[PDB]
Order: C-alpha cells, then structure tokens, then sequence
C-alpha cells in the first residue's frame, strides 16, 4: 500500500489499523455547519405552509424532467421508493440508519445499489428545497414526497412530522464488513444474521429481491423478509401492509443490461453533478431506464391505489422468467392476461409479473393468511399500510414533543413509547430545594443515588432517540431487570424509597404542585452529587429541569425496549459478554449513543468511579481513599508514575498497579486504562489531573452530567 | 480487505479510497477542546513566575527517576534532543510541522522512529505541568525545557517566547508516501528529495546518523544535511552551529540489539501507559540503554558548554567501527584518547566517537571552513549557536506580536519578516470612510481592487503563520511578480494608483494621521466589495481594521518568501504546474492553510467568482451574467439543472455548460464543478443557492472576507 496526502484520506488510521478512532465523538462539528449558532430549524418549519408545499410538491410530481422522464408521467411511485429507502436504513439494535437525518444524500448510502436511481429522485426536488429554504430540511423534503405521492395518488396518510435537521457530514454507521458491493459475509449458524445489521447483503435495504442469494424460491425468501423487517420495528403484518401497499404503485426498470451501467455517485465523475449509474442503453431514461435490471409492473394502475396488487397477485398462477437484463421474475403461467398492464410511455400493453418477494405473500403460510383477508377485504389493508408507513417514516423521530406541524395526528402510539401529558404544577426551586434534602436523609448512599440516576438517563441514544429518564421506566419491565441496572437488588430498594418520598411529597404538597417519580429519579443523583461535591469542600449546586411524567407499564412495549439494554457500559465499568470489540471500543460507542465528547466521556468516567457508580460497586478504575466525595483523583493517580501495571495474572480483563513496595495498589480495566494510555485521552487526563484543576473538573462533570440527565427532554425544548 | 467499525476507523474511504477528504477543514474541532471557548491562553501565560518555572524544571533535570535513569545525573542533554526534535519536523514548503503545536505527544510523531525515548523525556516533565497547569502548554514546556538545559549547562541562549497553544487532536499532515518506518521512496534523479519534504526516510527528523541509507559516506552525509536543513530553513552556518552545539551535550544509546526493543507507543500495550520501546535487554533502561542503536558519546564535557566537541573532531583521525547493534560509526585512530571520555553510570570510560553525520563537518569542504574557524573562535560558534537555536524555535511562531513573557528580546531579525510598528497614528472611521471613494473614483474596478486585496491577504498560511498582508509587501518582491499576482497585469498600475493616493493622502497633513500601503490594499477590496453589494440592493459595509506599515525590500528576505509563492490557488482559478494532487485537493490544501471551514471556502469562492478574482479574469466559474454585482449566481446556475456539462474537446482541464440548444452558456474548471458534484460540497452550495439566502450569504461573504483580510493582525490579536 502506500500513505497517501490527509486531503486525500490518509491518516494515522493507516499506521496503526485498529486504533480508537475519537473522530466519532465529533460528528457533524459546527465548525461544518453553514448556519449560524442561533438558527433552530425547529423554529423554522413551525412556520412553513404546508398547503403550499403540498401543491408544489404535486406540481413537481406531475411536470416530467428530460434528463429523467416520468414514468406514466407522475414522479409519486418513485418519491415512494425514495422515502421508503430513506427511513428503510433503521435498525434496531443500535437504532442506527433511517430517514432523521436525511443521510440518504450523503455517501455511501447516496451510493448504494438499493438507492440506484434515487440520486434523479431527489434532484427533482431541488426547485422545491429551492423555493423553501431554511425552512425546509432535506430530511424532512425527502419522506414527505412520498407522503405527498401516497396522497396526490388516492391514499389518506395517517398524518405526518417535520423536524428532521438536515446535517453536513454523514453518520458513520458500520453497515458490514464486507468490501465488495453486495456482498454476503453476514450469516453463521442457522441462516443467522450478524447483529446489528438488517439487511442481507452490503448495499441493500432489506432482501435480495430475487430471492436469497438470488434464488428465487418465494417461501425462502420470505424467512429474509420476515427477519430484516422484524429489526426494522415491522411485525408479520405491519410487513405485508408494507409491501402491498408500496407495490401497488409504480414499476421496476431493467430495460437493458446491466453491465452498460456506469458508476455509482460517489465514483462518477465531475461532469455529471452529482448523479450516477449514467447508462448508454438505448436514451439511458425513461423507456431504456436500467435501476435494479428486474422489469416489473405489479398493477394495471400503477398511479392509483387500489386492490389490484392482491387481485393480480392471486387471480394468476405465476412462472420463473428472465427480465431483459436477465433477472429472476414471475409471469402469468398460459399466457394469461396478456396485454393487460399498461406500459410507462404508452407503448403496448404487457402482461402481469410479479418478484419473488413478492409471491412470499402467497407462498409463505403466515403472509397467505394475511394477504388473502385483505384480498377478500380491502379496508383492512388501507387501515394498516396507513399505521406501518406512519412508523415507517418516523420511527427514529424520538418523543413525540418533536413532532411538529397541522398533520401531526393527536393519538398515543405505543411503539412511540409514550409518557403521559404534565396534570399538575411543576416543582418549583423550594420544592426543589427540599426535595434534594429530603433525599439526602432518606438513608440512600450517593452510590445508590447517583447509580439509579445514570442508569434510568443513560438508557438514551441519540441514534433514534429512544431511550432516557423521563418515563419512569426504570422501575417497569425491562428495565427493572436489566443485569447492569440491578446486579443484587439495590434497585428495588432505591424505588421503593424515592415512591415514598413522592407520595408524602404529593400528599403535602402546597395547592396543585405534584412531583414525578421519573423527576425524583434524577433529582436523587443531582442531590447526591451536590452532597459528595460539599464533602470533598465544593459548594454548588447541581441543575434540575422538572417536567418528567410516569409511564405505565401498560405503556411500555417490553420487547420493543429489549434492543435499548446495555450489553456494555464503561461508565459503570460493565462489560456484558458477546459485544463486537474491546470494551475501550465499546466505551466510545456509549459515548457516541449519549451525543457526548471526548472530554465530557472523560470528566463523567472519573467523576462517576469515585462516586461509586461501577456496577456491582466493584474497585476497578475508583483510584481514590476518599468515599462518596467528588474529587478529579481518577486523573491524578493514573498519571502517578509510582504506580506499575500488568495484567492481573487470572486473566480477568483486569489490570493490577503496584506502588514501590511491589504491593498492589489499584486495579483497572481495559476501560480504565485506556485513558492513561490512548495519547488523546491521555492529553485530556492530564487537564483534569493539574493541581490547578479540581474547580473545572466538578464544574464540566456537573455539565455533562445535566447533559445525560436532559438527553430525551425535547418537552423542554 | 474487510469494512470495518467507525469507531476502528471505517468510513467511506474505505469504499472510494482517493475521495476527496473534508475533515481537513476542520480539523481541532471545538467539541474536542476540554479548554472553554472562553479560554485565552496569552491571558494564563502572562501570569506565569517565569524564574518559578525554569527552576522547576531545573529539578527535574537533576532528579533521576528510577524507570528511566539519567545519564550523568542530568537529564538536560535528554531534553534538548526532545526539543531539538519537537522544532525539527518544520519545513519550509508548507510550513507544516515545528513545535508551534505540541504535536510530538500526539501521533504520529509521539511514534516516529527518530523520536525514540523521548515518550519518557516528555514523561518527565509531567510534574512541572501538573504544577502550572493550564498557565503553561506541552507546547511552551517541551520547547522550553531545552532552553532551560542548555542554560543550565553552560550556554546562556539568545532568548525566549511563550504562547505556543495546546492542541488536542493531532495535525494530520503528509510526511511521505512510504508505508514502512525508515523506508525510502522520495528520491529521483541524482539526490533530488520529493517535496514537500524535508528528511531522507520515513520517520527522521533530518538525515541518516550512518549516512545516506546506511553508507556512512560523510561527504555524502553533507548533500542530504545541506538540502535536508535548507529545507528547514537553515544555511551552511547555522546547520553547522546545530550540529556542533547540540552534540556538546549527551550521548548516543545503542547497547546491545534492536530486536529486543518493543513497539512504539502508538502500537504498544495498555499498562504501558503511554510509553514506548520497551526493552528486553539487560534493565532495559540507563546504562542498558538503547535508543537508535549508535553508541557515540560525543565530548568529555557531556553536561557542560565547551569546545570539546571541535577539538576532538579535529583533534583526532576517524576510523570506521560498529556499536554493539550493528551500527556504523567513528572512533580514534591509534587507539588515541583511550578512557578519556566519561561513562554515564560511572563505567570505566571510553575512547572518543562520532557519527558519520559529524565528519561531514570536518570532510565536506563547505562545513570545513565554517568549523575550523570555530576551532580557534568558540565565541563565533557560541554567537551562531544561539541566532539559530533561538530561530530553530520560533520559527512556525508567525508575526513576533505573538512572543509572550519577560524573554523575548526586542531585537529585530530579518527572518522573522519584520513589520515596522505603526509609527504615526492611525485612520479613524471618518478617516477610512473618507478615503474609500478615492479609490473607487479611480480607474481601479473591482476585479483590480477586489482581486489585489485577495492576493495580499491570501498570502498566509496558518501552518507556520508566515505570510500575509501586514507589510505592504506585495509592493515588493517576489509578491511583485508572482505569477499568479500578475499575468503582467494591472497589478503595479493599481499599486501605483493607491502609492498615488498614499502620498496623496499623507500629503494632505491633517495631522498625525498618516496612512500606510498595506493598509489601502486590504481597504480598496474592501471598498469595492461594498460597491458591488450596492450593484445588486444592499447597503452594506464590510468591516477594517488599520494597523498594517509597510516594509521595505530590505528587510524581505527574498529567498525565504520563495516558499510562499502559490503553485495553486483554487479561489483565482490558478494552477501552475508541479502540483501533487489534482486541482481540487489542492484547492482543499490552499483553504486548510488559509485556516478556513467548508463553510467558508464555499461563500469565498461563490463572491470571488462573481467579482472577476480570477487568474487573468479568466471566464471559468463564473456563472453570472452581471459584471462586478455581489451575488448568489455562482451557486444558483451550480444548481441549474438545465446545464449539461462536459469536459471541453480541447482537454485544457475545463469543462463546458450547454443549455439544451446546444450552444455553450458556462464554462468551468474542476475546482469550479467539484461544489456542484461532490456530496457534501453541494450541500453547502444548495444552501446559499436557495431563494431566501441572499442576505445571509453577503453577510457570510463578508464575514469570510474579514477572516482573510485579517489572518496575520495578530498585532491586534
Ligand atoms: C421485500 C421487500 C421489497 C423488495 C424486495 C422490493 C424491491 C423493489 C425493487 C427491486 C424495486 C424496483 C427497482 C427498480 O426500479 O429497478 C421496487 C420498487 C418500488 N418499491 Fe419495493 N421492495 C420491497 C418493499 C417495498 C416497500 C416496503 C415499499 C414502500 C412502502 C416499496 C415501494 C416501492 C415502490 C413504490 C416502487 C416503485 C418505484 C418506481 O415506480 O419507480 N417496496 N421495490
Ligand atoms: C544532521 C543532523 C543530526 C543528526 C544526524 C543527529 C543524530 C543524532 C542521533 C542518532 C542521536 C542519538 C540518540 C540516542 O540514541 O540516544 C542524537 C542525540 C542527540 N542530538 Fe543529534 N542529530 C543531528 C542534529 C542535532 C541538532 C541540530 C541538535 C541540537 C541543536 C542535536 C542534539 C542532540 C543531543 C543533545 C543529543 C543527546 C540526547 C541525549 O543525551 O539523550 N542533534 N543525535
């Protein structure tokens, strides 16, 4: 190989090829973002006309485009499978991909054979991104054309959100490890998918469309389909309301060969602005257009809604062809229905076709039993494609507070995991005042305090914004229950004592003020921190923003949470077994989830060991004689070069340092350790262990732990 | 080859390795900073008991710390090599490396090589940081702690400047293209070194210490120190005077062998803690030491300023011999000066040795005369000594208005490009706005104006801070006939228009006021820019600054402003020949010298375009009809769909625009097309191309127009 110029890529990556990599602690850095520091696209979109985006948005649906022609002359189906592809990247398990951050412009996704065709798609929106501006995220555009194409072409929505706020540098996600397009090393044991991944292969969405490995047995592919969409949020039915719905508009196109398809975006070259995959194919558009190479058309209305996808889907008998391009397709057996579906320039007619996907819904016994009801009783499908796009498209958007517009529907929607609406007066600053000594003398240690409180917040990420304090949830199943947040017991003990405080706060309370338990939950670590600050002769005091309500265990969708459970946590120094790399990797991966930098992980690590949150209260990493004091000792002694450290001989993944009478003085973890070692964190440790530094370092600790506290409360924002 | 986790370095790199890498203009970011925004580090430096200071560190170098014992009781030779090393990555064509940043605690200089050992001289000096904390940077203390040595030992030093501030991400910066540690890939013809660097292999700091690629050849040692020093902007003298007045001091460290000397510390194991090399052999440190595999020590004064180093270098006959690690190096003829040269731990004492490398002083004709002198005249070697050392280490330093603390002399130097201070007073607002219509009424448009400006100020770079528009020194040489200054252009009828006005106004004798040169370059563009915001509705006014003097050529060292003559300047539309890398990284490249965000490159080049700045006013880019009007065009017509590119039959690297009737309406160069295809710069583009964004770019334009203008006024800091 060879080092290359930074401009072009290269790096101290290239030296030391599995090195921490902390440019993940600073995505999107404002230094890259082109609007000021006070502009809020919050603020924005709230004032945004959208009877008037509306109609630009037909208006651009309806006006075909030389460069790109419109089949049947209506751009709706394909702004369909441009949102669907937009929000059609999530996955569960790190809650990673999706449609909130409009990466879907941005390599590689904008890159990706499954977007093939969409880098025109989204260029036909530019004369609207143009006409609304800042007041119109290319995040948001994106989804709602699709939303707009459902409507404009017979299909009532269930209602729709702004408030996706378009970046500059796109999220790193790690989308496989396979380095050839479409590749498939992603599967062990029984047809089991790698976690976190969700899709077959490196480059699609969910399923090969001709089925596993380009088989195009129909009842095998359904066993893909059922299982990439399930780490998509999308049970049996929500996936069969899914693809029906999607089908019955629009067409494929694989007028030609494929190998006469050039490069994707990201490689093409400068002339063609942007776009990719330029194909010399007869006009390389419209009637010669090549995107997947398959040729389907599943509706004889491929620009209405109707029942004609599960009328065609079940009034044929379907065989195995080629499409021009020679991939697997389904045709009418006996020549039926010649003639019958309409072409997309007014050529002859064709004969229905269908994918391999999408016989699975006849073919599999469970998808059968789903599509012939709606075959037999249509309503039903318009019911449930309305509720599975609807959490299709905003799945990622977190709380609900963020949902902003006229077409925001009203309703509570369990997969939103819901939180009631404040009922009484918020606690002030003396009910505060006394509700942080009221804790202080419940008989709760800091430990416990400052534990339950980073337990209940940190289950936040800012992938989709699940996860967070407020709700309450920490006392309901799963999170109850979780190995890291409750080892032994303690939890429980802690619950039961914050639920007597606030009822005999509520029963006391002055006229109609009334504390959550979700509230208390938090306002017990701030008190704590408060008082172990005063010990080690601090005086400050910790912010609290009131407004947290209590969900109900009947509001809480145990499984759906199942995914937001730490299998790692080096805040708390707990390492679960099965994770995909080392625990210092695994820490900067909690990092990223809780939004934080490089030097708030830092303050929080140390400031949290000597405050005796390590799970199961063990002494790894609490290089401190003080209890239940905040010190900045974690930065001091790891940079004390009178200690010596090995591996500790029973190769426990801990580590043993020895003071100079070869007595073993501390002991650390692969977490601990990477702070006195990684020569970035080092640079950082060494701020925070000057003499001079123990007021900054109580100061940024408190920060970044109100910034932990507040990561879901968009109600406040 | 397989992707990998972000957090381990994946990202779209992997999949298009030579794509065009952004980060480069943003590097240390302020989400990394643990430092407030806040943080004024002149401010903390100002308070620092300076003789507190050098009296700490001079405990340090008499204290030897048991894991890494110190040669002769004194650590102080230790520490000039480190700071030696910490300036001795500087070169002259990008003014890229020097110690101005800290960046050898930070990879991958903390792992060079060359740098061997020094993990534990920075290692030491932890407790005098930890004592001034954020009063003082790694940056200041490494440089400083050499100083303090050499006084310490004898050598009373020229003086000394502080301000130096702490980076917390390392420089990424091109060093070679070589994918091995000492390897070599860098040379053609007969001895001609790849720029734009500055050491024979990957990983030194200068040259070979065994002569070119092991031959210890001295004469053939001397071309590489000769081209290998110039290129770091020493001559034949102050070469000379480093090498004989760093090797005053200390010894070399090769013991035993190589392959008992584990990884460097970027690579090596947690519980090392940072550290590096360790080492199997014997103690693995101190007398068993083993650092570059020589083992010299140099003079019998090893911690005190003499002349030995001359008389024994002259005072003996050199044969060829290998230290106990195959090494190439000199010793005595004969036998000569057995034992007289004393052992680091109280060993029983040498004979005298060299380095391949210091017989070049000696065999080389040119350092021959230059030391032999200074055989008879230590008080010249001493003089030189100290003029080069002091510059060594202020060289990236940039306008001396930086050089902070009660140590800097005042003395002038010519290689520190003075700047005569503002000797009478200066122009007031209704002074400067008085004065703007005597430039516009006069034949100097805005392409002259605007465009001159621009070539002043764009002078700077940030990475040694030289260069700029302080000084008036486009007025003269090389500014005068830089080829992308003047295509023999308008450039002195414009000079001479302003000197006009300059006597002009000085003349006029309203009192102390008097104006300089330099000052009316940057205030015509500045001007101008006003008129054209006018041209198109806006009432605008771009900020100045007065304080600019102008310099005479006497005090220009023309020889050392070859360096910044721009091979390339993208926001002209200029490009030379000899550039490494296409135009459009080389335009990346010139906006990462000019310290500017994507932001900020993208509205520059937009305005620049439409105001006619361009390298012979040259058509390319500018994609408006209107004639010196400040507008959006630029980037509304990048977005405009109805243009068809191409590149031009012609091949000159352009590129034509086509408007669907065929006939070319734009014209372009790469660095004009890559805004409107790649990913990310498009989306900037699409942001000041939108309808409402017409204000906000003005006012970003001229915020981005200020930046440059005002690059190097660290003289109002
Ligand atoms: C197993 C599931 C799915 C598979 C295998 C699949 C595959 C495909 C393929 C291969 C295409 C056309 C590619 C081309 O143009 O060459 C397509 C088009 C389309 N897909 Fe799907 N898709 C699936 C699910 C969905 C879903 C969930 C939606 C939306 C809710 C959807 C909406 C659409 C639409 C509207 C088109 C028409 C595009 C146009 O008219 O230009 N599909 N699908
Ligand atoms: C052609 C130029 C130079 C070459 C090839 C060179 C080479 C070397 C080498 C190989 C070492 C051995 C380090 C070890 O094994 O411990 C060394 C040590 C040293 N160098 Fe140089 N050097 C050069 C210029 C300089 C300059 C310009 C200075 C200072 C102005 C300097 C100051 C020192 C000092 C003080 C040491 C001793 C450090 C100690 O005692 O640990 N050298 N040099």
């Amino acid at each position: 190989g060879h080092m290359k110029y930074p401009v072009e890529g290269g790096g101290n990556q290239d030296w030391w090829p599995n090195r921490l990599n902390l440019k993940v602690l600073h995505q999107n850095p404002a230094v890259a973002d082109p609007m000021g520091a006070a502009f809020d696209y919050a603020a924005e979109v709230a004032t945004i006309d959208v009877d008037a985006l509306t109609r630009d948005i037909e208006e651009v649906m309806t006006t075909s485009q030389p460069w790109w022609p419109a089949d049947y002359g209506h751009y709706g189906p394909l702004f369909i499978r441009m949102a669907w592809h937009a929000a059609g990247t999530y996955r569960i398990h790190d809650g990673r991909g999706g449609a909130g951050g409009g990466m879907q412009r941005f390599a590689p996704l904008n890159s990706w054979p499954d977007n093939a065709s969409l880098d025109k798609a989204r260029r036909l929106l530019w004369p609207v991104k143009k006409k609304y501006g800042k007041k119109l995220s290319w995040a948001d555009l994106i989804v709602f054309a699709g939303n707009c194409a459902l409507e404009s072409m017979g299909f009532k929505t269930f209602g729709f959100g702004f408030g996706r706020v378009d970046q500059w540098e796109p999220d790193e996600v790690y989308w496989g490890k396979e380095a050839t397009w479409l590749g498939d090393e992603r599967y062990s044991g029984k047809r089991d998918l790698e976690n976190p991944l969700a899709a077959v292969q490196m480059g699609l969405i969910y399923v090969n469309p001709e089925g596993p490995n380009g088989n195009p047995d129909p009842m095998a592919a359904a066993v893909d389909i059922r299982e990439t969409f399930r780490r998509m949020a999308m049970n049996d039915v929500e996936t069969a309301a899914l693809i029906v719905g999607g089908h019955t508009f629009g067409k494929t196109h694989g007028a030609g060969p494929a190998d006469l398809v050039g490069p994707e975006p990201e490689a093409a070259p400068l002339e063609q602005m942007g776009l990719g995959w330029k194909s010399s194919y007869g006009t390389g558009t419209g009637k010669d257009a090549i995107t997947s190479g398959i040729e389907v058309v599943w509706t004889n209305t491929p620009t209405k809604w109707d029942n004609s996808f599960l009328e065609i889907l079940y009034g044929y008998e379907w065989e195995l062809t080629k499409s021009p391009a020679g991939a697997w397709q389904y045709t009418a057996k006996d020549g039926a229905g010649a003639g019958t579906i309409p072409d997309p320039f007014g050529g002859p007619g064709r004969s229905p076709t269908m994918l391999a996907t999408d016989l699975s819904l006849r073919v599999d016994p469970i998808y059968e039993r789903i599509t012939r009801r709606w075959l037999e009783h249509p309503e039903e499908l318009a019911d449930e494609f309305a509720k599975a796009w609807y959490k299709l498209i905003h799945r990622d958007m977190g709380p609900v507070a963020r949902y902003l517009g006229p077409l925001v529907p009203k309703q509570t929607l369990l997969w939103q995991d819901p939180v009631p609406a404040v009922s009484h007066d918020l606690v002030g600053e003396a009910e505060i005042a006394s509700l942080k000594s009221q804790i202080r003398a419940s008989g709760l240690t800091v430990s416990q305090l400052v534990s339950t409180a980073w337990a209940a917040a940190s289950s936040f990420r800012g992938s989709d914004k699940r996860g967070g304090a407020n709700g309450g949830r920490i006392r309901l199943q799963p999170q109850v229950g979780w190995e890291v947040n409750d080892p032994d017991g303690d939890l429980r003990k802690v619950i039961r004592t914050l639920e007597e405080i606030q009822e005999s706060f509520n029963s006391a309370a002055p006229g109609n003020i009334k504390v959550s338990f979700a509230d208390l939950v938090v306002l017990g670590g701030c008190a704590a921190i408060e008082k172990a600050a005063k010990a080690a002769g601090h005086n400050i005091t910790v912010p609290f923003t009131p407004g947290r309500t209590d969900a109900s265990q009947e509001q809480t969708d145990v499984e759906s949470f199942a995914v937001l459970e730490p299998k790692a946590d080096g805040f708390r120094n707990y390492l679960g077994k099965g994770n995909p790399l080392p625990a210092e990797y695994m820490l900067l991966d909690k990092a990223n989830l809780l939004t934080l930098s490089a030097p708030e992980m830092t303050v929080l690590v140390g400031g949290l060991r000597v405050l005796g949150a390590n799970y199961k209260r063990l002494p790894l990493g609490v290089f401190t004689e003080a209890s239940e004091s905040l010190t900045n000792d974690f930065f001091v002694n790891l940079l004390d070069m009178g200690i010596t450290w090995e591996p500790s001989p029973a190769d426990d993944g801990t580590y043993q340092g020895k003071d100079g009478s070869g007595k073993v003085k501390w002991t650390g973890s692969r977490v601990d350790l990477v702070f006195g070692s990684n020569s970035e964190l080092r640079a950082l440790v060494e701020v925070y262990g000057a003499d001079d530094a123990q007021p900054k370092f109580v100061q940024d600790f408190v920060a970044a732990w109100d910034k932990v506290m507040n990561l879901d409360r968009f109600d406040v924002r």
